[PDB]
Formats: C-alpha cells, sequence, structure tokens
C-alpha cells in the first residue's frame, strides 16, 4: 500500500522495501561542480525510429506509455552502457506546483517534472529478469520546465481524459518518443535504483543536462489525473516524486565539460 501520501509516502517505504536505505538509491542531487567529466564516455545512441507504442496506463502512481519490447525497435546504447537496452515504457513524475516535481535535482534545483524512459538490457531476456541485475536497466531522465508548449507531448496530454483513474488503459499507437528529446544529449550518469518500490538497484541512470519545456496547460493536465480508482474518493495525482537520496560511495560522471 505504498504511495506518496503522509501515511504511505517515501519516508515509509523502507518498512516494506528495506533496500530503500541501500547503497545505490535514486534519485540523487547532481552537484554540477563535483561531477567529473569522463572523456572516455561515448555519445549516447538513442535509436527510436522503429518504436512501436501500444498503450497508455494509469497504474495508480503515474501513467506509463508502453512499447513493444519483443524486438530491438527502440533502443538505447553507447554512453556508459555496454550492450543494447530496449525501451519498455516511459512515465513522468510531477508536482502540485511548478517549483517541484522532479526526482533528480541539479545543484538542489527542482524542475516541474521529470520524464523517465525505461530500458532493459537485452542480455537478460526480459524486464523481470533485468531488474534483478546490477546492470539490468538504463533509464534516460529528462527534466521538464514550464514555458513554451511541447508539441510532441500533446498527444499524451490529450488522451489523459481517458485514463483518469487507476487501472484505466487506452490504446496509444504510433506515438514517437523522439518528440520528447531535447536538442542536446549531453548527460550525467551514475549507478542507482528504481525510484518506486521495489527500489531495486539495477539502473544505470543517464540524466540529460538540457530540460524540455512544456506549457502551463500541459502540466495542469497531468495534475487532473487521479491516484484512486473510479468510484473511490478522488485524490489528485500530484507530487508523485521521491526526494533525493544520499549519494554514498558514488561519483557522478559528466559527458561534457
Ligand atoms: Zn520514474
Amino acid at each position: 500500500h505504498w504511495g506518496y501520501g503522509k501515511h504511505n509516502g517515501p519516508e515509509h517505504w523502507h518498512k516494506d522495501f528495506p533496500i530503500a536505505k541501500g547503497e545505490r538509491q535514486s534519485p540523487v542531487d547532481i552537484d554540477t561542480h563535483t561531477a567529473k567529466y569522463d572523456p572516455s564516455l561515448k555519445p549516447l545512441s538513442v535509436s527510436y525510429d522503429q518504436a512501436t507504442s501500444l498503450r497508455i496506463l494509469n497504474n495508480g502512481h503515474a501513467f506509463n506509455v508502453e512499447f513493444d519490447d519483443s524486438q530491438d525497435k527502440a533502443v538505447l546504447k553507447g554512453g556508459p552502457l555496454d550492450g543494447t537496452y530496449r525501451l519498455i515504457q516511459f512515465h513522468f513524475h510531477w508536482g502540485s506546483l511548478d517549483g517541484q516535481g522532479s526526482e533528480h535535482t541539479v545543484d538542489k534545483k527542482k524542475y516541474a517534472a521529470e520524464l523517465h524512459l525505461v530500458h532493459w538490457n537485452t542480455k537478460y531476456g526480459d524486464f523481470g529478469k533485468a531488474v534483478q541485475q546490477p546492470d539490468g536497466l538504463a533509464v534516460l531522465g529528462i527534466f521538464l520546465k514550464v514555458g513554451s508548449a511541447k508539441p510532441g507531448l500533446q498527444k499524451v496530454v490529450d488522451v489523459l481524459d481517458s485514463i483518469k483513474t487507476k487501472g484505466k488503459s487506452a490504446d496509444f499507437t504510433n506515438f514517437d518518443p523522439r518528440g520528447l528529446l531535447p536538442e542536446s544529449l549531453d548527460y550525467w550518469t551514475y549507478p542507482g535504483s528504481l525510484t518506486t518500490p521495489p527500489l531495486l538497484e539495477c539502473v544505470t541512470w543517464i540524466v540529460l543536462k538540457e530540460p524540455i519545456s512544456v506549457s502551463s496547460e500541459q502540466v495542469l493536465k497531468f495534475r487532473k489525473l487521479n491516484f484512486n480508482g473510479e468510484g473511490e474518493p478522488e485524490e489528485l495525482m500530484v507530487d508523485n516524486w521521491r526526494p533525493a537520496q544520499p549519494l554514498k560511495n558514488r561519483q557522478i560522471k559528466a559527458s561534457f565539460k
């Protein structure tokens, strides 16, 4: 019964998921001055031209746009990664106000929201096996600021009315995730975890330096979603973010000077 409320939020998760207090938890604050430039880091290869979106789902903590990951259709490679990671889903974390919502922070600065494009390492055969491995997942994190609209986001915003409550899904074919990427692929990278239970320490995080901008109307639509099921008391889906966790024995690396 975990969530983001006063009684079941991030500070409680450790009781069911003791790894919450582990050595490689996410998100973290990215201290830009102490991140180390690593000239051996390769450019990222984001290959989304053949992506096949299938569906959008309200799972009670966020909404997931899911992809066909039964073939190498939309993959991430390069950067800090060895091998090929397949896109399975993306989702967002966002705030009740424009000054909070991101999970990662940059020099303690919070963004309005954060996009997570979740990929799994094909050497493990499926997502459920991958999350059990220290190099199982690669998550591309992209910050959202409020400003101009993002045209490439609008098709997501428009279907949200159909998935207002927990457990609702809708067909969501022919969505191109390239429309959510900033111009630059400069990034920070560190080893971490899923930011929701089960909090498994299986993620190579790749956090892009450059945010995307979305409009006030687009983020407002995110905030009209519900954490609850239809016919249950209405609780707006807002502030579905975990705060920064201790860095512990980790160094954040930068692809750029
Ligand atoms: Zn996430």
